[PDB]
């Protein structure tokens, strides 16, 4: 009754290994049950990942494009899925609950499956102000958006206090946000929609957090820094 979960790595400059080697290691991997695999990456890698990333349950994604020219272009190379809205883009490049809606209905009209990010601040979490924070995200992007859209679409719920810090969210934080997530989506979009839509958690999870996240009744897979511990999160999505 879980919809097919999703493993999406995202590339980050000054990452201490090398995209190629992981590359060649997720090739090697054997993945037995059902699950989209995604590896995320920068514009002047996505040439290199299509080149080289040859697993078929993995599919290539951009990342941040916002340019008609740009998601056109990225759709003609072969690249079908865009990350968006991923926390420093609003923390760091200003990019509004607006600006990430605006890509994220960008990129659904040029035929991408779109993984929009969402996710709280530290303060924002401290002050119970979660919730609110991250339905007012999505409520953002669900306004540029309509019910058949929702196929196209991917929640990535990402505190970010959790992204690259060690500090995981516990399997009762993530539920807790995935199901008032999934409860919106639900209440706001249809039941449908809430049911087939895949809720991915990111923010420090590795090999052992992961199952325990995954066992979570709201949480339908992973975002994670592209390491080589991807592979063993991948793994836990069952
Ligand atoms: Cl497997």
């Amino acid at each position: 009754s879980k919809p097919q979960p999703i493993a999406a790595a995202n590339w980050k400059s000054g990452s201490p290994d090398s995209l190629s080697e992981l590359i060649d290691l997720f090739n090697s991997t054997s993945i037995n049950h059902d699950v989209q695999c995604v590896v995320a990456s920068t514009f002047v890698h996505l040439a290199m990942t299509k080149e080289r990333l040859s697993h078929p349950k993995f599919v290539i994604a951009a990342q941040n494009a916002g340019n008609a020219d740009a998601l056109a272009s990225l759709k003609d190379f072969g690249v079908n899925w865009i990350v968006l809205g991923h926390s420093e883009r609003r923390w760091y490049y200003g990019e509004t609950n607006e600006i990430v809606a605006d890509k994220v209905a960008a990129a659904v009209a040029s035929g991408f499956m779109v993984i929009a990010c969402i996710g709280e601040t530290l303060q924002e979490r401290e002050s119970g102000r979660t919730a609110v924070v991250v339905l007012t995200q999505i409520a953002a992007i669900a306004k540029k958006l309509k019910k058949a859209d929702w196929a196209k679409v991917v929640i990535a719920y990402e505190p970010v206090w959790a992204i690259g810090t060690g500090k995981v969210a516990t399997p009762q934080q993530a539920q807790e946000a995935h199901a008032l997530i999934r409860s919106w989506v639900s209440s706001k979009i249809g039941a449908d929609v809430a049911g087939e839509l895949r809720i991915l958690y990111g923010g420090s999870v590795n090999g052992k957090n992961a199952r325990t996240l995954y066992q979570q009744r709201d949480v339908n897979g992973f975002l994670a820094g592209l390491k080589p511990e991807f592979v063993d999160i991948i793994k836990a999505t069952q």
